[PDB]
């Protein structure tokens, strides 16, 4: 049932035509502070903005000839819908996505040049799944999980195993945390190129379910958590990703929306690049421990730099 | 009297031990647009996050040893300050910086950061140059061009040496245009390496002092231009600069503060990286004759990333 190393190694073939081998970028600046040396894995710079295009390319380029003809559905509000749409595009595979009347008009704009159907409900009625079920049923469409799918997580961590394979070996990973579907890939990518590799996750501590879940040994589900962290605001992990972050995550921590701020700041003064809230989550975890990471080689996972300009206007403000 | 691509390649090697093989950054979005392949050398990742640190430690790499001791002074508003700065740290010179008492705070801080000196005058009496020479001559401290010097001009084209030599021969290269540090040893380089790409300089439409020298044949000079482009800024070209850049520049082209801001905006949305006012100055330009760079090989030097935090909020929301 659980994907392994060699699912990664699967999915970084199939990727390879299409997918970004995304840049390594370091900071004197960064390595000063942590007294180590940092490796910045840079997913925001991966085809559309986020890491999830390697999972939805991998998912997509696995379906049967069937569900090719038919399409694909989504419907989730993060990057999962515009990864589906860009891989549907790229793999001649028909697109719908739901999204709400109220939805950045940039993102809109993004999709539809993916090439995707653009499907709109209200959004303080939320029929979201009542709307997706219905149509997928009816036109024989298939609807790929964020996360929670062997072939959706085996793909995010191909990011990782770029990493290694670029800088060898490293002492600690930071990985961002929502479904989990980008630390199980990682932890599977980690454990095989660095088994002494500390592998964290990290939530936005309003949403530490995955944390919870860790602790417990059990999922535990909460109520969708406000944070700025909108890419992370996960009720609940998945159930093959907690399988694997049972076995091959060292720990799960937590870091506020302050601190992502911070580190959304720092990345666009001192590094110069744009990253989304949610992709703040492993830089701020490492920050909040460079004392505990004394000479160490450490990798941190950039996931994505998809945020609304107004709204990184806003944070850039704050 | 004037240097050659001789000299930015010895230039490439004194810095080699210090600067940053920036990365070279594309876009599947551009590719598509400009229905070419254009390569984007990121110097707004280069230390200090300016091209500027090239010049500034090959001209302080090669002071004599009594200047080493006494230090260097600067007095530019510009990246150049801090490009000595950094520079001189890193060699064991004492650096004096001369800021206005206005000075974005981050940018002091960052000055400091770089052990320099900081030295205040009155942003409304504008005493710079009258304070420069009297501590430098008094102390004996030396005064590095922010461009027209044949070492800063030679280290500045290291960043075009580096894009040739990773991506090959280009059919065009845009360049950003002030004093003409970075635009005549991009020229230096581009010549030896593509002696047929299509060399340009851009400046801001309210600053065509350069282009009017082109055009003349001998130096214009302007009254400092109003334009967000803070960089080019230039009252006049340099002597060292020109000299190369009318023999070895192909036209230089003007844009428009508008075309900057959606340059600016679209390398934080569409490319995730965080680019100064100036710094965009050669991608809009490119954009701007999209059209006559049909199915070529094209690279855009992305000068910088410094720009006041609340500045860029600023431009984003614009
Ligand atoms: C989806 C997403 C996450 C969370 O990834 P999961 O696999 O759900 O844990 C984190 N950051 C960004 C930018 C994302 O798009
Ligand atoms: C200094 C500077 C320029 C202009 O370079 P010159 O060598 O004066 O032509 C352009 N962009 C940035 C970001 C700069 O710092
Ligand atoms: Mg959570
Ligand atoms: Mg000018």
């Amino acid at each position: 049932v659980l994907p392994t190393y060699d699912d990664v190694a699967s999915a970084s073939e199939r990727i390879k035509k299409f997918a970004n081998k995304t840049p390594v970028l370091t900071s004197s600046t960064v390595n000063k502070e942590f007294v180590a040396e940092v490796f910045f894995k840079c997913e925001n710079f991966q085809k559309m903005g986020a890491f999830k295009f390697r999972g939805a390319l991998n998912a997509l380029s696995q379906l049967n000839e069937a569900q090719r003809k038919a399409g694909v559905l989504t419907f989730s509000s993060g990057n999962h819908a515009q990864a589906i749409a860009l891989s549907a595009k790229i793999l001649g595979i028909p697109a719908k996505i739901i999204m709400p009347l109220d939805a950045p008009e940039a993102k809109v704009a993004a999709t539809k040049g993916y090439g995707g159907q653009v499907i709109m409900y209200d959004r303080y009625k939320d029929d979201r799944e009542k709307m997706a079920k219905e149509i997928s049923e009816r036109e024989g469409l298939t609807i790929i999980p964020p996360y929670d799918h062997p072939h959706v997580l085996a793909g995010q961590g191909t990011a990782a195993k770029e990493l290694f394979e670029e800088v060898g070996p490293l002492d600690a990973l930071f990985v961002c945390l929502g479904g989990g579907g980008l630390l199980s890939g990682s932890a599977l990518a980690a454990r095989h190129f660095a088994p002494n590799c500390e592998v964290y996750g990290v939530e936005p501590e309003a949403g530490n379910d995955g944390q919870q879940s860790f602790r417990k040994g059990s999922i535990v589900h909460i109520d969708t958590p406000k944070t700025i962290a909108d890419g992370a605001q996960t009720q609940h992990l998945g159930n093959y990703t907690f399988s694997i972050i049972k076995e091959k995550v060292d720990d799960i921590l937590t870091v506020s929306d302050e601190e992502l701020i911070d580190c959304l700041k720092f990345y666009a003064a001192r590094m110069k690049i744009v990253v989304e809230p949610t992709g703040c989550l492993s830089f701020a975890a490492a920050r909040a421990m460079k004392e505990k990471l004394k000479n160490k080689r450490i990798g941190i996972i950039i996931s994505g730099g998809n945020v609304d300009i107004e709204r990184y206007a806003h944070f850039l403000s704050q």
